[PDB]
């Protein structure tokens, strides 16, 4: 089973959701950040470490023995998809089996044939971000073999919410709810992460979670 982990990039409220809810449920983890300093939590089962995630050799030094990898990195974007793919081939040269990485919404289907981000539905602000981890899944992750992957992506509107356990989970299509938006809380993001991670039911493969219900 899965015991040790590595958690590239557990910072911010994805970050530090995931964190939380790995370690409440028994997980040893070893969080990567740029700034310890913002991390207070105590716990035996915790190590935190600085690493240049752009850097090779040291994505590949943090991850040896580890069980399992996930990675919440984020975020000119050119540079960027450079970034994701150092990260899983970092973990790949270090020998771990198992990588689970944070998505996004932007190649998640609105419509048959249409992604997100090609719809224009994305905040003109944001769509940048949103095309280079898209892009990244479809030209890099979807021809990926050599390790077994999974690319979870959130629903269109992620935000700190409640943990409240009850939500959909599908493959390639967003999940809306009545009213027609797409949301989710964040550690109801995390808490299925991690029931992915101990739990196993998808590989080399990307999977989403919406609500369905919708609040008042």
């Amino acid at each position: 089973k899965v015991k040790k982990i590595v958690l590239i990039g557990a910072s911010g409220f994805v970050g530090s959701a995931l964190l939380n809810e790995a370690l409440n449920r028994g997980f040893e983890v070893t969080a990567v950040v740029r700034h310890p300093e913002k991390i207070k939590i105590e716990n035996e089962h915790l190590k935190v470490k600085k690493a240049d995630v752009s850097s090779l050799d040291e994505v590949c030094e943090v991850c040896k023995g580890a069980d399992a990898v996930i990675s919440a990195f984020n975020p000119i974007y050119d540079e960027t998809i450079k970034v994701y793919l150092t990260i899983i081939d970092g973990v790949k040269k270090a020998g771990v089996n198992r990588f689970l990485m944070v998505g996004g919404a932007g190649s998640l289907f609105i419509a048959p044939g249409l992604r997100l981000m090609d719809s224009g539905e994305v905040p003109e602000n944001i769509l940048p971000g949103v095309k280079a981890l898209g892009e990244f899944y479809l030209n890099f992750l979807m021809k990926e073999k050599e390790i077994d992957w999974v690319f979870f992506s959130p629903a269109a509107d992620m935000r700190p919410g409640v943990r409240t356990g009850r939500y959909r989970l599908g493959k390639d299509d967003m999940i809306v709810d009545i009213v027609g938006n797409s949301h989710i809380s964040v550690e109801d993001y995390a808490a299925a992460m991690i029931d992915e991670l101990e739990h196993p039911k998808h590989h080399q493969e990307r999977f989403t979670i919406g609500y369905l219900e919708h609040h008042h």
